[PDB]
């Protein structure tokens, strides 16, 4: 249908017309007295990936200290000590594609060395432009989300589009091809709540660009600032979230809570006949 | 907005524009030694009523045992012995709109005396006729729900619109005047499973009545068919239908989960810019 295309994920391939792709969240639980490697915190980290893959997620983003939601100020060095051990032993645990939470090419680098099938990168290879060449060069696919360093808009979708139109061209330049670009709103990112709300309700103009659409939603402060409600008590508020962004087309949803979010997910797929 | 009245409800003013209003699901849980209006029965009624207004209800429905999920076969004597009781205690000790849900015109006439705002009938005043009266008569809210004995349409949609006219214009025949009047698509009802989700994939069709539209998708079995959950496993694929269906234009959801249904409608209201 939609896409005449499958999502290439080295030893997996995702289709991404017959329902809508569960990417589950995987934050690393740092040991105080360890720089990474650790058995308690790998072993963490495999446990919840294996789980979320029972639970129904197809993908499993890995992400360390220096991402969100934690922003630490830490060097690639000591990042690379503490992903590479989980994506090793997620890769090698479970069998589904794994994805690199990460804006540092050097990080995307040795994590797809490691084991990693997809670069999830915040902030759109603006960062970190050479993001895109080890992306190209690996020929993995890139999340490209929407990001900026302020909420000065002029037109929030219009402008939306033109940044993230900007963070193709960059892709593409290094050589990335059409197929491996995944694109994000990043809801949550440089927006007011207002804002944010206004992303999910035009959500399907990013559409126009051609590329699958990732949504990640999942828990975020602005469903507090509707409800009211702690990041506990956000099942319900994140749910919309997804519905709403399957039903306007979204390819995958970045989600914690995936064992609600897969029937909710699947509820949906089944009703806009997907 | 798109309403330009209020629906008008005795003691009680609904507002179709601020928020999507939550009908929350009461049925009778009887007595095995009594016809009706014991203490327990009445008790545990009243407590159910409460809860869900405290969990975000506006409207609490109240059934007997003759209409769903039970169908039984009794009279409007008995019948009558049973939802008295129960709409005079819960009128009195819970400050929110009541709706009767009967087909019954007896039933639906002494439910009104006894308390009752809204009449919701699953067989769109066609099974009792004149209960479009007894509606016309107290000047309450009846909500029309597309029903019938059987599953064989030419298509499904045009059929359904057909078929809610049909009940429109007995209803109006009877002197209902228009913002009286309520539609219901009714998913579960004289539909097979793949009929129940080409409803839910168009449900904003039926927005071209002009009339407000009231969704009841809870727990439903297609929901069932879709997940293969049992009952009690189906909060993530009721919520689905309440995300799309508010997304389609409802302005009511009848559901058993008053917690969840509430919280996810609220987020869903905020996100379309309800
Ligand atoms: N299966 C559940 N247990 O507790 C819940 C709270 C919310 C939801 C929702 F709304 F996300 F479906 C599901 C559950």
């Amino acid at each position: 249908m939609k896409w005449d295309y499958d999502l290439r994920c080295g030893e997996y391939t995702l289709n991404l017309n017959e329902k809508t792709l569960i990417m589950g969240i995987l934050n690393v639980t740092p040991d105080s007295f360890s720089d990474g490697g650790s058995y308690n915190e790998v072993d963490a980290a495999v446990r919840h990936a294996k789980e979320m893959r029972d639970e129904g997620a197809h993908i499993i983003d890995i992400g360390g200290e220096s991402t969100r939601p934690g922003f630490a100020k830490v060097s690639v060095e000591e990042e690379i000590k503490r992903v590479v051990p989980m994506i090793q032993a997620v890769s090698k645990e479970v069998k589904l594609p794994i994805s690199i939470d990460t804006y540092k090419a050097e990080v995307a680098k040795q994590a797809i060395e490691a084991g990693a099938h997809i670069i999830n990168d915040i902030w759109g290879a603006k960062a970190e432009p050479k993001i895109a060449e080890v992306a190209a060069h690996y020929d993995v696919p890139i999340i490209l989300m929407h990001n900026r360093d302020n909420m000065n808009y002029r037109n929030l979708m219009a402008d939306m589009i033109a940044d993230l139109y900007d963070s193709i061209k960059i892709a593409k330049d290094a050589g990335v091809r059409d197929e491996n670009i995944i694109l994000d709103p990043g809801i949550g990112f440089a927006k007011t709540p207002e804002q944010n709300l206004e992303a999910m309700r035009n959500l399907e103009q990013l559409n126009v660009l051609g590329y699958p659409v990732l949504l990640g939603t999942s828990r975020k402060s602005f469903i507090g600032h509707v409800l009211d409600l702690p990041v506990e008590e956000r099942l319900e508020g994140t749910g919309a979230t997804v519905c709403l962004g399957i039903e306007k087309g979204c390819e995958f949803v970045r989600v914690h809570d995936v064992k609600e979010m897969s029937r909710m997910a699947k509820m949906m797929d089944a009703m806009i006949g997907k």
